[PDB]
């Protein structure tokens, strides 16, 4: 399931050829991972900033953060459509190899790999209506103290913000999610509503997982870190990851 | 020439979908990074642990930084053949483009965009003999104090050093490197030394750059964290980048 589900998102994101997408963690934390959402790099205490960040969904996004509001308009376009699955090969001891076991009860009566299979179907594109827009209000405003993600920010060095700029997710009929502000899109001959991905024992056709992919959901994504200036002023730059 | 090998590196590793591949900066530093050599991550002492470190060649390799000896001979082979140019456009205005365009001394005469092709040939992969032998010396052996790089990483928490396991090169006639220690390859039906990359204007075919990349160049790596404990002893784990 999670793994399943990372199994998709790596799929779409080595498809792509963009290195500046980063995969979005589960199903279930999609809406925290939309344009204008606010994300969290936080170190490991353990390592000396000699790990990767972990990246950390948040409930907030870009108006939760700035002292004056700002255009939180955003459209979704398609972007690809997949006509055939994305076949890989996961083996059983690494990490998502192991995650997919733990789903299998018996485990997988000796299977070395899983053959996985991720029908993707039409995903779009989701952004801002304006980018330069955003970016002028990123330039203006400042950081309102009185919110609880800014406070912290500003008095720990290793909490570090992104902002989600674009997002790439499997299409919907309608509106992608009901709590982003969407202006109305069109109703193209896409594929919507069929997006799986499976699962099977190298050793036995018949021993397989599978999960699907509500529309809507996001895949990958792209941001900007955000950094919070001791005078409360506001930059973004362009991440790699 | 610096640009346009980035280029060509760039499209080796969006054609390879390895996620944990990084990029040879220039063709100057290829031999720092071959298999068994020693890199370093520093954050920059402006961000908080909020920015990607730079990864910085060393002159150093694992035998430099070991108490106790360990095998370092190397092996390479084929791994993928290009028969065809990697094409790709580049804006004048980003990074890479602003880059090239220093080398066009008046101007490209309002091109906005670069037409980019790179002519790899043939890419082998160099590795070590046994990986299994050089991680069980990393379990057994200590870090000789005596080294200034490991004086230095010991003493600092914002040094964070990289061994270096594989390496994507273009061909060579024999050995990949002098300086290393490879076992005698094959002699195989391959293509070696024809490894080119262009640039040119977008609005004049007649304005171009080229540059030539020698056979033996390294063009993509992967690595793992090496941590120095505080006891000297060692411990590597798979990187990201």
């Amino acid at each position: 399931g999670r793994p399943m589900f990372a199994v998709a998102v790596n799929e779409f994101i080595r498809s792509a050829g963009q290195d500046s997408l980063c995969g979005v963690p589960d199903i279930n934390s999609s809406g925290d991972f939309m344009p204008l959402h606010i994300i969290v790099k936080e170190v490991p205490k353990v390592l000396p900033c000699c790990r990767r960040p972990k990246i950390k969904r948040t409930p907030y996004t870009l108006n939760d953060i700035l002292d004056e509001p700002c255009p939180n308009q955003l459209k979704s376009s398609d972007l690809v459509t997949f006509t055939e699955p994305l076949v890989s090969n996961v083996k059983a001891s690494s990490s998502i190899g192991l995650q997919i076991l733990k789903h299998f009860d018996s485990g997988a009566k000796g299977s070395k790999n899983f053959i996985t299979s991720a029908s993707l179907g039409t995903v779009v594109k989701a952004e801002t209506i304006d980018i330069t827009k955003v970016l002028a209000k990123v330039r203006t405003a400042k950081a309102k103290v009185e919110n609880d993600l800014v406070s912290r920010v500003m008095k720990t060095k290793r909490l570090c913000l992104g902002l989600v700029v674009e997002t790439a997710c499997v299409a919907a009929a309608g509106k992608l999610t009901e709590a982003d502000n969407w202006e109305i899109s069109g109703h193209t001959n896409a594929n919507i509503g069929e997006a799986v991905v499976t699962a099977t024992a190298e050793l036995d056709k018949n021993l397989s997982r599978k999960i699907e992919i509500p529309p809507g959901t996001a895949l990958a994504y792209s941001f900007m870190d955000l950094e919070i200036l001791e005078d409360r002023s506001l930059r973004v730059s362009s991440s790699a990851g």
